[PDB]
């Protein structure tokens, strides 16, 4: 039986699985009213990708396809007829919530659309268009293969093969950024399908442990931080996919260790569905040694008692 | 002794190590007048990172720091005084060619600068500034901890903590995109230092094999492609770093296989310094089967004679 392992990576060597930026810190908090059901960065410990999860950070919140004119709409002047960010054709009957890498938070995603290359004499950055992709728009239906593009300053051409590169997130006065409210992948008139399950602590005193990043915010949240919290770093997703080690229990005991001193800084529970819990009550940003990393200890029973941290 | 392995990844499951976009195909050509000395995606088979190579694709061609106003009527309206991912000033005495992840191609890099968050009422994408970072500017001195920012869209504010997210590449009438001309990391008046070595075939009939991507081009190259070719995909760099398997010969004989049939499509030499050669004469794009992947076969010496492909 292939033993289960974690990659040996420090907190500065991890990528957020829900937005293509590095992990900044570990963070724990109670769920209070949030339903924690993100769809990117979802992978079982034995290597089954779930939700909209794929292997490349450069595909997370990225889109590719062909633009379609949508003149007359207030918000979305054009649509993007999607494929997978792979470039492989997208079939709405695929058993996924949306094309892999589709944004899994509610609100406005900001990025740059690139289209057919233009001549040098056309001018600077004339094949770059700043664009909003909002999930509250009626045209956000990636499950059906089409999303709406809100142009900001630059003209988006119809009928051109186009690539959307994410840059950050946005918040205006009627569209709050809500990282734990799933989009309606098929529009407000249809239920989501093929979702990775919601996660929550099930042992007394435990809280979810998140891998936290601050995403750039191009509008709103003055003096505040746009946080995107993921359950697994992209590197863990890819490691579990590569290894496909059979899971021997619902929960694995893991430790954050200093490899030079051998000290366990804290213990945590790694759950089969692909998330972590720690024994703590309250919102708490962890600070962890630059050389520290998680290590797999053993498979334990669901009601194993972690050392408080 | 820890056996050497490659990750099991198809061509579309690989990330370019020189720009955060997926690999699309393989490519081989003679060096003729190109000095092949890229500094990102450089890693020995036993896991030693070289040049400016680090582990996160989300850090390649990404920059962070504090803006400083630049006087005069010239190309760069602002400078970016660089900082580590923690916010501490960069150290020019580090034995590296430049901060890790610095762009290693000459020409114009395009992306979006984000700064202090602005209120919701300030307007759409008002904390997003489209920007050119040109290596032919006298202000491109990342080794010294400062790069020049040419504003295109939105005003860049000085004295603000800022992040640069890369989107693509550009070419105007006097700045060609030259992927094999290393930038002068300390400006045009200083020699590069601490470089990973240039690579070339040394066995008769062999050519370098590259992992090839098409990078978005926001100005120029109409009807043409901006290619970025790397020696190793980011996933191979990270795998070798993780495994740190001792190299047992000068060359790891590797084989591209189609798992549906078990058939070998071609074989290649994976040199212990971290680059691939194949037996071929001429420029040739390799459209590889989408389900295929490289596999490590065995250790051989530098005088192994590859089967021509």
């Amino acid at each position: 039986t292939k033993p289960f392992t974690l990659p040996i990576l420090t907190i500065s060597e991890l990528t957020n699985s829900r937005f293509p930026i590095p992990i900044e810190q570990l963070y724990t908090a109670p769920n209070e009213n949030n339903v924690v059901q993100c769809q990117n960065g979802r992978c079982t410990l034995d290597g089954e990708l779930q939700g909209t999860t794929q292997l490349l950070s450069s595909a997370v919140c990225s889109y590719r396809g062909r633009t379609v004119a949508n003149s007359g709409d207030y918000w979305d002047q054009n649509l993007l007829q999607l494929t997978y960010p792979s470039g492989a054709s997208y079939d709405p009957t695929d058993e996924v919530p949306a094309p892999l890498g589709t944004q899994d938070f509610s609100g406005i995603l900001y990025g740059v659309l690139t289209q057919d290359n233009v001549s040098e004499g056309t001018g600077e950055a004339k094949n770059a268009k700043g664009v909003y992709i909002s999930t509250t728009s009626g045209k956000f239906t990636p499950k059906i293969g089409s999303i709406g593009l809100h142009s900001i300053t630059e003209n988006v051409h119809p009928n051109q093969q186009s690539r959307f590169t994410p840059v950050g997130v946005a918040q205006n006065e009627n569209t709050p950024f809500q990282q734990w409210v799933l989009p309606h992948y098929a529009g407000a008139l249809a239920l989501n399908t093929n979702l990775a399950p919601a996660v929550a602590p099930t042992f007394p005193g435990e809280q979810l442990l998140f891998f936290r990043s601050r995403v750039p915010c191009v509008q709103g949240l003055r003096g505040q931080d746009a946080f995107i919290d993921c359950l697994l770093p992209q590197e863990w997703v890819n490691h579990f996919y590569q290894e496909a080690a059979p899971s021997q229990a619902d929960v694995a005991l893991i430790r954050y260790v200093n490899p030079d001193t051998g000290r366990t800084l804290f213990e945590a529970k790694l759950h089969r569905s692909g998330f972590i819990t720690v024994s703590h009550t309250g919102a708490y940003p962890l600070v962890v040694p630059p050389n520290g990393h998680f290590r797999f200890d053993s498979w334990v029973n669901q009601f194993y008692s972690l050392a408080p941290m």
